């Protein structure tokens, strides 16, 4: 089992990540956002196929 690194809305680590984040610029938060967007659909996909191999 791998651990989910966003588990708070699936975009942030925990509350001062999320008040961190929230107080970005536009353009950086957005583009944060987009790569913990790409984080986390690897993750799941791992986590999809670590469910089929059992
Ligand atoms: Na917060």
């Amino acid at each position: 089992e791998e651990a989910n690194p966003f588990p708070l809305e699936g975009k942030y680590k925990d509350e001062s990540d999320r008040e961190h984040l929230e107080s970005l610029p536009e353009m950086e938060r957005e583009t944060l956002l987009f790569e913990r967007s790409q984080i986390m659909q690897k993750y799941q996909e791992r986590k999809l196929f670590r469910a089929a191999g059992r």
